[PDB]
């Protein structure tokens, strides 16, 4: 008939000890161990809001003095949350963003603000009065600095199945000449666009404004553990480290025989 | 029609069409008026 | 269960004619036609012995004057059998070889002869007395010129499934420089070795000897008909033709309107 023949790892509580791997090298007693493992579930480890951005709109100075700012969404500028995330290679999750806004010294004034999510390809505001603030399709939040911090849920938005903290490659084909090495490690699947903020008015606001953005990871999944960062972070988009001062992971001592 | 002009594999495609329902396309608040009542002018 | 879904043409007698393709364009009668098709069966067409070699061992002259001859078996030197065979691309068959031997004028004398089949790789006789005539493994026939013609059956011996009259290629890899174009069309699967003949004696025979070899194809199979040779043959191993005198396949006449 056929012409060709060739054609869960961690349970809810800690393991008990039975009376005589401890009970393998030493004599043991029985211990009814009911210590929980829930707090080390990745969800509890990650679902804690952490700082991911500090945006300023001063009234004086040489930057963002026009009452609006387009902040390219890049969550790798703060060491604490970054190191936790980088314990894994890939992570998938929804996120809760909270916007804590105040003047530079922490005082609050009755000032109306608008935060708009500008996905990749949507036109960015070019002034406090730009037509883009009409926000007929993009999601916007109007809130006062005297209101409690604004807060919204952002779903998992990557074109890929998970965000990836490490992408060993280039975004496109071509020669990869020295002049473009900045391309290395750049994963467009993590590029979520712009976050735009403005004081709501055609006239300039007399208040300097500082916005602290916190992100809380939720409904998280993680894949492929990796060694934890042991050198200070230098740049947002690469793992460069200071070659002249390579830190040892552990503190030192004089002799291997004395504490 | 791919599987008509080229040889295809089976793809169990579960991509949702909900976000393009006109309700989701339109039910987003947008600016329709700016009214001013200045004290001078 | 499966992760990937994508993974006889001519009868014994001539057709009859039925009373009304003749009976399609003209009115016909019934003809009970019992004309046989047997004589055109390839076996009857081919199983007729034909000349394939004429070997001479003169006593005087400048060739084969030592009472022995090593004849490289190449059956394409005689036009009649060659053209019939070349009607096909591949042919498989056994063969009956008959050896008609006499002096140059047809007279017969009491002379003992030996014919030995020397397959490719067997040592060839280098004299009338060579050790190879011991013929301890090769097949030999000892016969007198006064006996009836010697005759033997040779089986189908090619390493391939059929002999091939046309091989569009080269026997080996390599550059194929102009100096070696003789290689083109050479099929080793048809190369059956050597046919060796000698007068049986350490002393020279006073008789000039002419051997005519006839081959009768039998138990034949043939594949892929091709246009029949329409130019005189020039060489044994290629279809070269005389370019300055290309023969028309049909005779000519003065006008297309008169016979
Ligand atoms: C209406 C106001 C809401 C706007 C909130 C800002 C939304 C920003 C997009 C959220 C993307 C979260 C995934 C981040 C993946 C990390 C990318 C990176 O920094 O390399
Ligand atoms: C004992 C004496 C018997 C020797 C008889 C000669 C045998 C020659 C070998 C027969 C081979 C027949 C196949 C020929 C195929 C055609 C090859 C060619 O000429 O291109
Ligand atoms: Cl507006
Ligand atoms: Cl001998
Ligand atoms: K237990
Ligand atoms: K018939």
């Amino acid at each position: 008939g056929d012409p060709i023949a060739d054609m869960l790892q961690v349970l809810p509580t800690a393991a008990n000890t039975e009376a005589s791997s401890d009970k393998n090298l030493i004599e043991t007693r029985c211990v009814l161990n009911h210590h929980s493992t829930q707090e080390t579930a990745i969800g509890n480890f990650f679902s804690r809001a952490g700082l991911v951005s500090i945006i300023t709109m001063p009234t004086t100075g040489t930057q963002n003095t026009d009452g609006y700012v387009n902040w390219d969404i890049d969550l790798m500028g703060y060491a604490q949350l970054r190191r936790k995330c980088e314990l894994f290679t890939y992570m998938r999750f929804d996120a809760e963003f909270t916007f804590v806004v105040a003047k530079p010294n922490g005082e609050l004034v009755p000032q109306l603000l608008q935060y708009m999510y500008v996905p990749p390809g949507a036109p960015k505001p070019t002034s406090r009065d730009s037509f883009a603030w009409q926000t007929a399709t993009n999601p916007s939040v109007f809130v006062k600095m005297t209101d409690p911090p604004a807060q919204v849920s952002v779903p998992f938005m990557s074109p890929a199945s998970a965000y990836q903290w490490f992408y060993d490659g280039y975004p496109t084909f071509g020669e990869h000449l020295q002049a473009n090495d900045l391309d290395y490690g750049q994963c467009p699947n993590n590029m979520m666009g712009t976050f735009s903020i403005r004081t709501v008015g055609t006239e300039k606001s007399p208040h300097s404004i500082t916005l602290r953005v916190y992100m809380r990871i939720k409904h998280v999944r993680a894949w492929i553990p990796r060694p934890l960062r042991n050198q200070p972070y230098l740049f947002k988009t690469n793992p460069n480290y200071k070659g002249n001062d390579i830190k040892c992971t552990s503190t030192s001592r004089d002799k291997i025989t004395t504490l």
